[PDB]
């Protein structure tokens, strides 16, 4: 229960586990969603703490996992959360960093802390949910999650797959009037209920033998393309509403210009809402056609990327490809391929293909390929690679490594596009590809300057 005109739409929320109240402080376990404004798992815990005359309290896990990215991604995130830190002390909200997994350390603090009820933000990554069983099994008190990253919850959007965008986008633009909507602020508490530093020093310290380093020993990533944090994710927004969404419509698709919003990286740590970015943009005035083409892909393909994962158990594997592609990427599984690559061939960029090379490049030096060229990266993995389910290790693992936007949702349903025509339909048969759509090297040089790309990035 929440108290009456607390302004939270209940759909956005969902029971994980019974169980019995507490009567200590309502603890929000945040994972995906690292902000403090516009937030409504954060809004619906203080509303749920307002009821039980409690105050709320964040708690963050630091886990094991961190070792398998670098430390272009958990710098990024530590120095948000830094942020972070501050901006829930001025509303009077404590926050934890708990450095271990989530099942014995989320356990132990609702325990230590007598915690009242659990809420958590929504994510549908298998990762997540591994942590949520082993938290269930350590709790007995309720236990909630949010749905703070998608403006139309994840539950409500669809009841099941939706095998195309066209079939997704109707359910999608029909429930925006419902849920699309401004935020209340933030209510702070009604009074004050191991740093990040000293935590970011031991993490990097146990990252830097792994860091990605040029022949000369220096290091490949560039970290002045995209200041950390709540206000930086904001002036991003602005700068793309103000200096490049006119030009979107046009240019998406030219890797050599900078007209994309690049919000993905604040986005996927949820640094900012993509609620919050919809409602700034619905608001613009800007060329015709480049709103369309924004909004499509902010709301219907990141939308239907979490919509691929919750209802795809195996969104990670071929079995989650159609029918009609997994058949056709069967057929063809014994011809021979053109070029067999290495994953360490692939990671330094040394295929025979220049912009493939490049789009690797771009990747390892600023953590965020372009938009078009991921497509025709992904591709050319499947082609280059001895299977479909290769091809699918080997993207995974680069994407999740080196892209600061990398291990979300958007990945794996990108990737899943990419190789496995997941949300694409059927195209002119073709050997060791099959049906899967085909992007030619040749196609990108008519489409735009291939050779400045190539410069730009070599
Ligand atoms: C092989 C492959 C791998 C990808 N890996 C990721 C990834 O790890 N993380 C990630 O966030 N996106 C991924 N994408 C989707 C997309 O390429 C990025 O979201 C986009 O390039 C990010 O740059 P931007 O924010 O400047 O994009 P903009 O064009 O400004 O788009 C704004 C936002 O809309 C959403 N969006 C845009 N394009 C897509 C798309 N094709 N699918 C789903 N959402 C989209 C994203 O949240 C993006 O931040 C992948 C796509 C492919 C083809």
């Amino acid at each position: 229960l929440v108290p009456r005109g607390s302004h939270m739409n209940p759909k956005r929320i969902r029971a994980l586990k019974s169980g019995k109240q507490g009567d200590g402080p309502v603890v929000y376990w945040m994972s995906r969603d690292q902000r403090a404004e516009d937030n409504w798992a954060l809004l619906f815990s203080r509303a749920i703490a307002k009821e039980a005359n409690v105050p709320v309290v964040v708690v963050f896990c630091l886990t094991d996992e961190f070792l398998e990215a670098g430390i272009r991604q958990y710098e990024f995130m530590l120095k948000g959360l830094q942020e972070l830190e501050v901006s829930l002390s001025r509303k009077k909200i404590p926050s934890f960093f708990l450095r271990g997994d989530p099942g014995e350390k989320i356990s132990r603090f609702v325990k230590d802390y007598n915690a009242g009820t659990l809420v958590t933000d929504f994510s549908p990554l298998r990762i997540k949910n591994q942590w949520i069983e082993k938290v269930i099994s350590g709790i007995s008190i309720p236990f909630f999650e949010v749905d703070a990253h998608n403006v139309v919850p994840c539950w409500e959007a669809s009841q099941k797959h939706e095998y195309a965008a066209h079939t997704f986008r109707p359910k999608l633009y029909a429930l925006l009037p419902e849920f699309l909507e401004e935020f209340p602020e933030l209510e702070p508490n009604s009074v004050t209920p191991e740093t990040l530093s000293d935590v970011l020093e031991t993490g990097v310290k146990a990252l830097l033998p792994e860091r990605a380093l040029l022949k000369n020993k220096d290091p490949l990533f560039e970290p002045w393309h995209f200041e950390p944090g709540e206000k930086a994710a904001k002036k991003v927004m602005e700068s793309f509403i103000a200096d490049r969404l006119d030009s979107y419509g046009a240019l998406r698709n030219d890797p050599t210009k900078n007209m994309l919003s690049n919000l993905s990286p604040y986005l996927h740590f949820g640094q900012i809402s993509s609620q919050r970015v919809v409602l700034e943009v619905e608001k613009a005035e800007s060329n015709p056609g480049s709103k369309k083409a924004f909004l499509d892909e902010i709301l219907i393909w990141k939308e239907i990327s979490d919509n691929f994962c919750y209802y795809n158990p195996g969104y990670d594997g071929f079995e989650s490809f159609p029918s009609w592609a997994k058949e056709s990427l069967n057929a063809h599984r014994n011809d021979v391929r053109s070029h067999i690559y290495t994953l360490e061939e692939f990671e330094a960029g040394k295929t025979h293909d220049p912009l493939w090379n490049a789009s690797q490049m771009e990747l390892l030096s600023t953590g965020k390929m372009h938009g078009y060229t991921r497509m025709y990266w992904a591709k050319k993995i499947l082609e280059w690679s001895e299977s479909p389910e290769k091809a699918l290790e080997i993207a995974i693992c680069l994407n999740d490594r080196y892209e600061l936007d990398g291990r979300d949702p958007n990945g794996y349903a990108g990737i899943a596009w990419s190789i496995g025509g997941v949300h694409d339909r059927a195209w002119g048969e073709r050997e060791v590809t099959g049906k899967i759509r085909y992007m030619s090297y040749e196609g990108c040089k008519r489409k735009f300057d291939v050779k400045l790309y190539i410069e730009k990035y070599s």
